[PDB]
């Protein structure tokens, strides 16, 4: 089905594809599809892949026809899983693009090595093919405020818009509500994702759209101290035909709390075991729903919707019309402008402070929305990502988890909760009769990988809970030597605070060196003495040997905090091949970016 035919038969002038994994760039796309409207014009959003971008060449077919891409950028600098067929597709054609004109939105964020490499890609290769750019490529920066960067370019690009095509702003619920008072239990959605009774009626292969229940056989504390929790999990995988390696990611789909829930109904004095169902009044539209229906208010804000997450502008913007109090509508209303003192308050009130929905709902009194309406507005829940602390070569049937629960003071005076680890910490163990606790999830293959050849060296740099993977990679790494096979030197930097409060699987590590599975363990102490020890510096120290396996063949592998660590690591990598290998550091930061590309150097990090 050509896109283009789609856009003349609904009369649409403008269609902005949207290449995304966790909905944000998705989100974006809708947003500046409903723009259209306001200029006279008419656009609609879409998933590429259930398309083919060759019919670009069409594009000149419709009267002032435009096309906008929103685009992050995954693994890599690669794109979104459902963007692939088009890169690939841009990559191998040639065809003129003459008469197309378009513009380009970037997902991304600087702490990883390829910024917004996707939405360079697309935008510089349309360019090449003949389009005609209607407006400069827009950086989003997930590092400092997306949001912003996105209202920002969305203002400009309107201008740009009416600017060329001649038009001008001229100066809306999506869904609506049917409330199903006679459906039977049995066909109300309960939380899963996906086909109904999924969760009840498991059948592979299980994946994002069909997750898999596992039983929790394992849920422990790993740190000594108690200023934080940082448990260890351990999901039994038997009878879901499900693969992984170490390096791989597991995916899990979280529950909100309860009692976070039950505010946010009394609050909006809602019932909300009410079941009911939203429907896409766009009856041309594939998202016939804003998640699965028909299903209960309850049941949407725990398993569906984000209401953790500090809202974006526009669901600020649309509440307003609901605050009775004028100075508490003012202060809304004016939390979308560009810049000025709305972008202030924004950046300050919502984002800092880390209001989530009741927050706002608590502060601004005035505010009583419908259940309903907010359900459109707030974001799907996501599923939250962890890096497999086990290797299929011992734990076939097994994925592994380590992680830290996020809990913090808000200068809200609130206490914030992270949904997904709060909800893993409160997952029971299989009891003698226990009762199975429902932690969906599925794998995400990656690229992190331990080398072709046991003999090839590891370098592995992973403080916190970045020394997730390795344990996995120590695991196999072992179970290799006890293969009988020769195994190169493996080393682990590990690093934490006190050797007393958060020293993360301190016995299985020590027993590992004493096996001879791990050469070397080097942990940095963050806080036992005045200045700061972090692994860096341990790498630093051990310039000399690193250099020589880094010289020889090593494989280096960086895994947890991207804000800083990664950068820090980084930096004395290149320090170390510079000094060592005498060349000048410009030429360590290419020959260090060359083992990127060699698969030598291998990244997994996260904020
Ligand atoms: C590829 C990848 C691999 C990962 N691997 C792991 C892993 O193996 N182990 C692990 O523990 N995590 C890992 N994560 C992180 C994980 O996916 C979640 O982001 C993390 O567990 C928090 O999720 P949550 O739902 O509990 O918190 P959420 O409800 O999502 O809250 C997270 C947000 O809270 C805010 N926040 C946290 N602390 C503060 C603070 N003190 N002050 C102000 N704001 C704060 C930040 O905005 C943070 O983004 C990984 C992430 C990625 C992308
Ligand atoms: O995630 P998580 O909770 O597992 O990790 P985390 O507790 O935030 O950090 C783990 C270890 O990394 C240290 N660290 C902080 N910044 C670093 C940097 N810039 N470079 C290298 N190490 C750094 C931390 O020290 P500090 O906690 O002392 O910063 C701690 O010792
Ligand atoms: C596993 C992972 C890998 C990422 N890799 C990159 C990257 O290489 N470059 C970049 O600029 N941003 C990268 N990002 C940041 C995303 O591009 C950014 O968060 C984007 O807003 C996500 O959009 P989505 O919700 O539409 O998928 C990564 C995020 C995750 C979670």
């Amino acid at each position: 089905s050509s896109f283009v035919e789609k856009m003349k038969k609904t009369g649409r002038n403008i269609i902005v594809f949207y290449g995304s994994q966790t909905g944000t760039a998705e989100e974006f796309a809708n947003r500046l599809s409903k723009d259209a409207h306001r200029y006279g014009m008419r656009g609609m959003s879409a998933d590429p892949e259930e398309y083919d971008l060759a019919d670009l060449s069409s594009l000149p077919e419709i009267d002032n026809a435009l096309v906008v891409f929103c685009m992050a950028t995954y693994g890599e600098g690669d794109p979104t899983d459902n963007a692939q067929d088009f890169y690939d597709w841009l990559q191998e054609t040639d065809v003129d693009l003459s008469g197309v004109k378009f513009a380009v939105f970037g997902l991304g964020n600087k702490t990883y090595e390829h910024f917004n490499a996707m939405g360079k890609y697309v935008d510089k290769r349309l360019e090449q093919l003949g389009a005609q750019r209607i407006f400069e490529l827009g950086l989003g920066d997930d590092d400092g405020n997306l949001e912003e960067d996105f209202i920002t370019w969305r203002e400009q690009f309107w201008l740009a818009v009416c600017e060329h095509f001649g038009v001008e702003a001229t100066g809306i619920r999506q869904y609506e509500l049917v409330v199903h008072t006679d459906i039977d239990a049995a066909k109300v959605y309960m939380g899963e994702m996906g086909r109904l009774k999924s969760y009840e009626n498991q059948k592979p292969p299980f994946d994002a759209k069909n997750p898999f229940l596992p039983a929790v056989t394992t849920n422990r504390k790993l740190n000594q101290g108690t200023e934080r929790h940082l448990m260890h999990l351990e999901l039994d995988i038997s009878d879901s035909k499900i693969r992984y390696e170490s390096g791989d990611h597991v995916a899990v789909y979280p529950a909100n709390d309860s009692a976070l829930v039950n505010q946010l109904g009394k609050i909006l004095g809602a019932d909300l075991d009410v079941v009911m169902s939203l429907n896409n009044l766009d009856e041309e539209s594939n998202k016939k729903h804003p998640f699965p229906c028909p299903t209960s208010y309850r049941t949407a804000l725990t398993y569906y919707l984000d209401i953790t997450n500090p809202p974006r502008t526009n669901v600020l913007y649309e509440l307003a019309q609901y605050a009775s109090e004028p100075s508490e509508q003012e202060l809304l209303r004016k939390m979308a402008s560009s810049s000025g003192e709305g972008k202030e308050l924004y950046l300050s009130w919502v984002v800092e402070a880390r209001r989530h929905i009741l927050a706002i709902l608590q502060d601004c009194p005035s505010l009583r929305p419908p259940i309903d309406h907010l359900c459109e507005l707030l974001p799907r829940l996501q599923a939250r990502y962890y890096s497999i602390a086990s290797s299929s070569k011992v734990h076939p049937n097994s994925v592994h988890i380590c992680a830290v629960v996020v809990e913090y003071e808000t200068k809200a005076g609130r206490i914030n909760k992270g949904v997904a680890t709060n909800w893993l910490r409160a997952k029971e163990p299989v009891g003698e009769n226990g009762g199975r606790a429902l932690v969906p999830m599925f794998v995400r293959k990656s690229q992190f990988r331990l080398p072709f050849k046991a003999t090839t060296p590891v370098i592995m740099v992973g403080p916190g809970t970045g020394v997730a993977p390795f344990i996995g990679f120590i695991q196999e790494r072992a179970w290799l030597r006890q293969q009988g096979k020769e195994v190169g030197e493996t080393l682990l930097y590990y690093g934490c605070r006190r050797s007393d409060e958060d020293y993360l699987y301190r016995e299985e590590l020590a027993q590992f060196h004493r096996d001879g599975a791990l050469t070397q363990l080097n942990v940095a102490f963050s806080r036992e003495q005045s200045h700061k020890v972090y692994v860096q510096h341990l790498l630093k120290q051990d310039r000399e040997h690193l250099w020589k396996l880094i010289e020889g063949g090593a494989h280096i592998y960086v895994c947890g905090d991207a804000r800083n660590m990664a950068r820090d690591v980084q930096n004395t990598f290149y320090d170390i091949v510079a000094e060592l290998g005498a060349m000048e550091h410009a030429q360590a930061v290419d020959y260090i970016k060359k083992l990127m590309t060699k698969g030598r150097y291998s990244l997994d990090v996260w904020s």
